[PDB]
């Protein structure tokens, strides 16, 4: 519901629900290691 991204090319939404917890959302940091 919180779609306020219009200043770049966002791959996918980290979360679009009240009770969600995807993996890719954390993978963003996994790239660091």
């Amino acid at each position: 519901n919180v779609d306020v991204r219009y200043t770049y090319r966002p791959s996918v939404p980290a979360h679009r629900r009240v009770r969600e917890s995807p993996l890719s959302s954390d993978a963003i940091f996994k790239q660091s290691h």
